């Protein structure tokens, strides 16, 4: 049967933060089979410098699975697989996600008591997928902010979260920001409506 | 807190007795659980020896081994915890062999050729391994073959064809090898090795 050297394939990035483990995929196809060690720096991995690494392999593919505790810990990792034939490696950058961008809000609709904002989602994740947004209020001239936590998928899917507990004719502000992993992303600037009388 | 938000690729690609993983990547507060199912039936099962679960912090395996045309098709991811629940299809899609490859150029010396050719179009959704080139004297009957690694193949999309006798118009043609098996042969191009002196 056929012998080459092993051929590897997986995604280029791979998003985590700080104290979030995540796994690095190295897909491999060899005949003969192919052992597979990992790298960074030189050092085969776990290593000193990298040490909250586990290695979890199965036959098609070697997992490495990785938590970053400091801004070192991200950046390229290899994944190296020999056979009798050869070898090839696969480079990897785990990246630090950041927090999403700001959503945007297109339009308030007040609703006795309660008000519709119609939003667009961040044009960033961060690189991993929005939790939930928070909404925040205040009647203008006002201080203290209200909130409330929505869940991503029901708010997206329609694009409006609905606000409450609102006065009649009163003017508030609202702004909307977006929950990741990491944390909260940038707050949108505030928008003024009105509620009906 | 938030409800489970799953990621991973929705098409995952095999042949019959090869293991895949199909990957379901988790983000929960709480910890969510994931379970698998396949026509209706929640995994593991007794039904069903050819998938083995293979559990991580960050995300699930469902290792798949297909035994038969039947075993490819939709797979379900859902993860619950305390919050809510959600779900993710994937489709285990039935590799197929490769495209052709097309031969662009032929450089002749006396009694051999560089052989350039683009590889094929469509891998058929698992990596090229190897190269077939097979190539046959004007006037012979036997068509010759010779087999390449796609590590070196790939390199330049070159092969060297050898054996050949000078002044002598030939035809060769060239397969792409895959996992699943020896693709669609190329069109046939023609070529005439340079004379003695």
């Amino acid at each position: 049967s056929h012998m080459y050297a092993p051929k590897l394939q997986g995604p280029v990035a791979v998003y985590t933060w700080e104290g979030n483990q995540v796994n690095i995929t190295c897909e491999v196809f060899a005949y003969p089979s192919a052992t597979i060690s990992w790298f960074r720096d030189g050092q085969l991995l776990p290593s000193s410098n990298y040490s909250n690494i586990k290695i979890y392999n199965t036959p098609s593919a070697s997992y490495l699975e990785v938590t970053p505790d400091s801004e070192n810990d991200f950046g390229n990792y290899n994944c190296t697989a020999v056979n009798r034939i050869g070898q090839e490696s696969l480079e990897f950058i785990l990246v630090q996600a950041d927090t999403p961008s700001s959503p945007s809000i297109d339009q308030v609709e007040p609703y006795s008591s309660t008000a519709q904002v119609q939003f667009d989602e961040p044009e960033a994740t961060g690189g991993v997928p929005i939790l939930k947004y928070k909404a925040e209020w205040r009647a203008v001239g006002e201080e203290v902010w209200h909130s409330k936590w929505y869940d991503a998928k029901e708010a997206s899917m329609e694009g409006i979260v609905t606000i409450v507990g609102l006065k009649p004719e009163t003017t508030y502000a609202v702004r909307l920001a977006a929950l990741n992993g990491k944390g909260l992303g940038e707050i949108s600037a505030a928008s003024e409506f009105k509620t009906q009388p």
